C-alpha cells in the first residue's frame, strides 16, 4: 500500500502540481481511507520527499554501478556515461524531478536531501577531475572542487530547463552532447 | 514616492523575503498610508516585479555599452568582461536578485521578464560566438545557441547560487574565473 500511494503520487504528479493533489486523491488512487494513508506517510509532502529520495538514490546508485564497472572507451564517451545516468534517471522521472525542484523552496528536507546529493556528485566528479590530472591527461587548471561545483550546477540547470521545456532551454535531444561537450572542453582543455 | 517605495522594498528585502514584508512595512518606510501606496503599485508583488525589471535592465544596458564601445584586450578578457556585467550588476543587488527569482515559480511576469531577458542574453552570445567561428578564432563545434543556452543557464545558476551562499556553491570571490575558464575552453575547444 506504500507503493501504491507511492505510484499514485507520481501518476497525479504528471497531470498536476502538488498543491492541486489532495491526501484523499493519494488515498483513493491507493485503494484506501484518509486516515489509512496516514498511517504510510505524514502528509502528502512527505510522500514527495520519499518519490525523490528513490529518484536521487537510483542515480546515485548508477553512478556508484558505473564507478566501479569502468566502460572501455574514451574520455569523451567516459565523461558521456556519468552524464547519461543524471540525463536518463530525471528524464525517466520527470514530474517527480520538476515536483522536487520546486519542494526545494518550501521543504528543507528537500533541499537537505539535494544538497547532500550534489555534494556527493561534486566531490566524486573532483576526484576524477584528480585523478586525471595526476595521470597526465588533464591539465592543472582551475581548483578541481570549483569546476566540478560549476559542471554540475549547470547540469542541474540545463537538464531539468530541457526535462520541461522551459523558454529558454536546449531541445532534450541535444542536450547530452551539449553538456558532454562542455564537460570535456572545460576538463581537458588549457 | 515610488522611489522611497522601491528603495524601501530593496531594504527590507535583505533582512526577510517578500512574504514577511507588508503593504504597511513598505508604506511606513516611504513615510506615506497604506491607501496612498495603492495609487502607486498594485501590490507587494508589483513592487518585486519593478526592482528585478530595474535590475535586470540595468545588466542588460550594461552589456549594450560594453557591445558599442569593445574592449581592447584578448578573447579571455573580452568574455570575462561580459560575464563580469551579471556578477557585478546581480551581485550588487543580493536581496532582489534571490527574491526576483523565487518569484519565478508565483509570479507568471517575472518568470515572463526573465525569460524575455535570457532569450536575448543568449541570441548575443550566439551571435558573438558566430563571428568568432566567422573570423577563424572558434572551431566549428556545437550548435552555437544550444552552447550558448547551456552556458548562459550555467551562470544563472552557478552565480546565483555563489550569491546566496548555498550549499553547495562556488565561492563568491572564484565564481568568476570558473565562469570564464568554462566559456573560453568550451567556445574555443576543439
Ligand atoms: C565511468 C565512470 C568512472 C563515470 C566517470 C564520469 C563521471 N561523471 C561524473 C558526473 C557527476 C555528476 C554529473 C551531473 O550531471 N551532476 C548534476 C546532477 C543533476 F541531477 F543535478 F543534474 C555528471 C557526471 C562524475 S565522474
Ligand atoms: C566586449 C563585448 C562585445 C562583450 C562580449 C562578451 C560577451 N559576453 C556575453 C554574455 C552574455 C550572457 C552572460 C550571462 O552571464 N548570462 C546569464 C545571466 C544571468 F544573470 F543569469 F546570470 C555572460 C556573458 C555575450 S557576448
Amino acid at each position: 500500500r506504500e507503493l501504491a500511494i507511492l505510484a499514485t503520487a507520481e501518476n497525479l504528479l504528471e497531470d498536476r502540481p502538488l498543491a492541486d493533489i489532495s491526501v484523499d486523491d493519494l488515498a483513493k488512487g491507493a485503494g484506501i481511507s484518509r486516515p489509512t494513508f496516514y498511517f504510510y506517510f505524514p502528509s502528502k509532502e512527505a510522500v514527495l520527499l520519499t518519490l525523490l529520495d528513490r529518484v536521487v538514490n537510483q542515480a546515485d546508485m548508477a553512478l556508484q554501478t558505473l564507478a566501479e564497472n569502468p566502460a572501455d572507451t574514451d574520455r569523451e564517451n567516459m565523461w558521456r556515461t556519468g552524464i547519461n545516468v543524471f540525463f536518463e534517471t530525471f528524464g525517466s522521472h520527470k514530474a517527480v524531478t520538476r515536483a522536487g525542484q520546486a519542494a526545494r523552496a518550501t521543504s528543507v528536507e528537500v533541499a537537505e536531501l539535494w544538497s547532500t546529493f550534489m555534494q556527493k556528485w561534486i566531490a566524486y566528479t573532483a576526484a576524477v577531475i584528480d585523478a586525471e590530472r595526476d595521470r597526465g591527461a588533464a591539465p592543472r587548471t582551475l581548483p578541481a572542487h570549483e569546476l566540478a561545483t560549476a559542471l554540475n550546477l549547470m547540469n542541474e540547470r540545463t537538464l531539468f530547463a530541457s526535462f520541461a521545456g522551459e523558454q529558454p532551454s536546449v531541445p532534450e535531444a541535444r542536450v547530452l552532447d551539449t553538456l558532454v561537450h562542455i564537460w570535456v572542453t572545460s576538463i581537458y582543455g588549457e
